[PDB]
DNA sequence: GGATGTATATATCTGACACGTGCCTGGAGACTAGGAAGTAATCCCCTTGGCGGTTAAAACGCGGGGGACAGCGCGTACGTGCGTTTAAGCGGTTGCTAGAGCTGTCTACGACCAATTGAGCGGCCTCGGCACCGGGATTCTCCAGGGCGGC
Protein backbone atom coordinates (compact mmCIF):
# COMPACT_ATOMS: atom_id res chain seq x y z
CA UNK A 1 0.00 0.00 0.00
CA UNK A 2 1.76 3.37 -1.57
CA UNK A 3 0.13 6.19 0.74
CA UNK A 4 0.64 10.01 -0.42
CA UNK A 5 2.60 12.06 1.69
CA UNK A 6 1.58 14.85 4.42
CA UNK A 7 2.28 18.62 3.92
CA UNK A 8 4.82 18.47 7.16
CA UNK A 9 6.35 15.30 5.84
CA UNK A 10 6.80 16.91 2.35
CA UNK A 11 8.31 19.98 3.85
CA UNK A 12 10.43 18.16 5.68
CA UNK A 13 11.30 16.17 3.30
CA UNK A 14 12.54 18.98 0.98
CA UNK A 15 14.16 20.69 3.78
CA UNK A 16 16.50 17.40 4.35
CA UNK A 17 16.82 17.06 1.28
CA UNK A 18 17.98 19.95 -0.14
CA UNK A 19 19.66 21.21 3.37
CA UNK A 20 18.48 23.64 5.39
CA UNK A 21 20.22 24.00 8.58
CA UNK A 22 18.91 27.35 9.33
CA UNK A 23 15.12 26.44 7.96
CA UNK A 24 15.23 22.83 9.97
CA UNK A 25 16.46 24.69 13.27
CA UNK A 26 13.72 27.54 13.12
CA UNK A 27 11.47 26.46 15.46
CA UNK A 28 12.04 25.78 19.49
CA UNK A 29 16.13 26.76 19.01
CA UNK A 30 16.49 23.76 17.08
CA UNK A 31 18.66 21.16 19.39
CA UNK A 32 21.44 20.69 16.73
CA UNK A 33 19.51 18.48 13.52
CA UNK A 34 22.11 16.23 12.62
CA UNK A 35 22.31 15.43 8.89
CA UNK A 36 24.78 12.98 9.14
CA UNK A 37 23.01 9.81 7.78
CA UNK A 38 20.48 11.58 5.13
CA UNK A 39 18.80 8.53 4.17
CA UNK A 40 18.69 7.77 8.37
CA UNK A 41 16.92 11.33 8.25
CA UNK A 42 14.66 10.90 5.20
CA UNK A 43 13.31 7.19 6.42
CA UNK A 44 12.27 9.05 9.81
CA UNK A 45 10.61 11.72 7.71
CA UNK A 46 8.72 9.51 5.57
CA UNK A 47 7.38 7.27 8.43
CA UNK A 48 6.91 10.40 11.09
CA UNK A 49 7.60 14.09 11.65
C1' DG B 1 45.68 113.06 50.88
C1' DG B 2 48.47 108.16 50.24
C1' DA B 3 48.58 103.30 48.82
C1' DT B 4 46.09 98.98 47.48
C1' DG B 5 42.99 95.69 44.22
C1' DT B 6 41.89 94.99 39.50
C1' DA B 7 41.30 95.56 34.33
C1' DT B 8 43.50 95.99 29.55
C1' DA B 9 47.52 96.05 26.72
C1' DT B 10 52.35 94.27 25.01
C1' DA B 11 56.46 91.38 24.86
C1' DT B 12 58.11 86.63 25.16
C1' DC B 13 57.86 81.37 25.38
C1' DT B 14 56.33 77.12 23.20
C1' DG B 15 53.83 73.41 20.58
C1' DA B 16 52.25 72.84 16.04
C1' DC B 17 51.76 73.59 10.78
C1' DA B 18 53.87 73.78 6.37
C1' DC B 19 57.89 74.06 3.35
C1' DG B 20 62.14 71.76 1.52
C1' DT B 21 65.07 67.66 0.36
C1' DG B 22 66.88 63.06 -0.07
C1' DC B 23 66.27 58.29 -0.91
C1' DC B 24 64.79 54.27 -0.99
C1' DT B 25 61.19 51.43 -0.90
C1' DG B 26 56.76 50.47 -2.65
C1' DG B 27 53.94 50.57 -6.87
C1' DA B 28 53.07 49.98 -12.11
C1' DG B 29 53.73 47.13 -16.13
C1' DA B 30 55.17 42.78 -18.43
C1' DC B 31 56.39 37.67 -18.54
C1' DT B 32 56.48 33.14 -17.00
C1' DA B 33 56.06 28.74 -14.47
C1' DG B 34 54.08 26.00 -11.20
C1' DG B 35 50.72 25.64 -7.11
C1' DA B 36 46.55 24.60 -6.53
C1' DA B 37 41.75 23.82 -8.13
C1' DG B 38 39.09 20.45 -10.38
C1' DT B 39 38.02 15.37 -12.05
C1' DA B 40 37.72 10.32 -11.88
C1' DA B 41 38.65 5.80 -9.51
C1' DT B 42 39.39 2.72 -5.42
C1' DC B 43 39.10 1.49 -0.78
C1' DC B 44 38.54 1.93 4.09
C1' DC B 45 36.62 4.44 8.15
C1' DC B 46 32.65 6.80 10.31
C1' DT B 47 27.30 7.59 11.04
C1' DT B 48 22.56 6.23 12.80
C1' DG B 49 19.46 3.22 14.36
C1' DG B 50 18.79 -1.09 16.03
C1' DC B 51 19.58 -6.42 18.67
C1' DG B 52 21.82 -9.93 22.06
C1' DG B 53 24.46 -11.42 26.06
C1' DT B 54 28.22 -10.76 30.07
C1' DT B 55 29.46 -8.72 33.64
C1' DA B 56 31.70 -5.50 36.22
C1' DA B 57 30.91 -0.89 37.32
C1' DA B 58 27.55 2.43 39.08
C1' DA B 59 23.97 3.60 42.22
C1' DC B 60 21.56 3.47 46.71
C1' DG B 61 21.13 2.94 51.58
C1' DC B 62 23.02 2.83 56.25
C1' DG B 63 26.08 2.92 60.24
C1' DG B 64 29.91 5.12 62.35
C1' DG B 65 33.91 7.46 63.28
C1' DG B 66 37.49 10.54 61.51
C1' DG B 67 38.17 14.99 60.28
C1' DA B 68 36.74 19.94 59.47
C1' DC B 69 35.63 23.84 61.94
C1' DA B 70 34.78 26.90 65.81
C1' DG B 71 36.30 28.76 70.14
C1' DC B 72 39.83 30.03 73.56
C1' DG B 73 44.32 30.93 75.55
C1' DC B 74 49.04 32.42 75.08
C1' DG B 75 53.29 33.97 73.87
C1' DT B 76 56.09 35.50 70.43
C1' DA B 77 57.26 37.77 66.53
C1' DC B 78 56.21 41.38 63.60
C1' DG B 79 54.50 46.23 63.09
C1' DT B 80 55.36 51.02 64.37
C1' DG B 81 57.89 54.95 65.56
C1' DC B 82 62.14 57.49 66.37
C1' DG B 83 67.20 58.63 66.14
C1' DT B 84 71.38 57.63 63.78
C1' DT B 85 74.18 56.09 59.97
C1' DT B 86 75.10 55.22 55.36
C1' DA B 87 75.02 54.75 50.88
C1' DA B 88 72.27 55.89 46.73
C1' DG B 89 71.77 59.56 43.50
C1' DC B 90 73.79 63.31 40.91
C1' DG B 91 77.52 65.67 38.77
C1' DG B 92 82.45 65.06 37.28
C1' DT B 93 87.50 63.37 35.59
C1' DT B 94 90.32 60.63 32.11
C1' DG B 95 91.77 57.86 29.15
C1' DC B 96 90.97 53.48 26.21
C1' DT B 97 88.15 50.14 24.01
C1' DA B 98 83.80 47.92 22.23
C1' DG B 99 80.40 48.47 19.00
C1' DA B 100 77.07 50.53 15.53
C1' DG B 101 77.21 52.46 11.03
C1' DC B 102 79.22 52.92 6.41
C1' DT B 103 82.18 51.61 2.42
C1' DG B 104 84.93 48.38 -0.15
C1' DT B 105 86.94 43.80 -1.90
C1' DC B 106 86.99 39.12 -2.46
C1' DT B 107 86.53 34.28 -1.81
C1' DA B 108 84.73 30.09 -0.23
C1' DC B 109 80.34 28.08 0.39
C1' DG B 110 75.81 26.90 -0.69
C1' DA B 111 71.97 26.89 -4.30
C1' DC B 112 70.90 24.49 -8.57
C1' DC B 113 70.75 20.89 -12.13
C1' DA B 114 71.65 16.31 -14.34
C1' DA B 115 72.91 11.29 -13.82
C1' DT B 116 73.33 7.56 -10.73
C1' DT B 117 72.69 4.34 -7.43
C1' DG B 118 72.02 2.49 -2.92
C1' DA B 119 69.35 2.87 1.30
C1' DG B 120 64.40 2.36 2.69
C1' DC B 121 59.79 -0.25 2.32
C1' DG B 122 57.28 -4.44 1.34
C1' DG B 123 56.83 -9.62 0.71
C1' DC B 124 58.97 -14.54 0.61
C1' DC B 125 61.76 -18.34 2.58
C1' DT B 126 64.09 -20.14 6.31
C1' DC B 127 65.56 -21.03 11.43
C1' DG B 128 64.84 -20.90 16.92
C1' DG B 129 61.91 -22.15 19.82
C1' DC B 130 57.43 -23.94 21.44
C1' DA B 131 54.21 -27.44 21.02
C1' DC B 132 51.59 -32.10 19.38
C1' DC B 133 51.96 -37.21 18.86
C1' DG B 134 54.12 -42.02 19.25
C1' DG B 135 57.10 -45.33 21.85
C1' DG B 136 59.95 -47.21 25.99
C1' DA B 137 60.81 -47.48 31.24
C1' DT B 138 58.87 -47.46 36.17
C1' DT B 139 55.38 -48.10 39.99
C1' DC B 140 50.50 -49.10 41.98
C1' DT B 141 46.09 -51.93 42.73
C1' DC B 142 44.13 -56.42 42.64
C1' DC B 143 42.42 -61.80 42.37
C1' DA B 144 43.40 -66.22 43.78
C1' DG B 145 45.61 -70.30 46.66
C1' DG B 146 47.09 -72.14 51.23
C1' DG B 147 46.27 -72.75 56.10
C1' DC B 148 43.29 -72.53 60.38
C1' DG B 149 38.83 -72.65 63.05
C1' DG B 150 33.81 -74.21 64.04
C1' DC B 151 29.58 -77.63 64.12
Amino acid sequence: LRVELSDVQTEYYKNILTKNYSALTAGAKGGHFSLLNIMNELKKASNHP
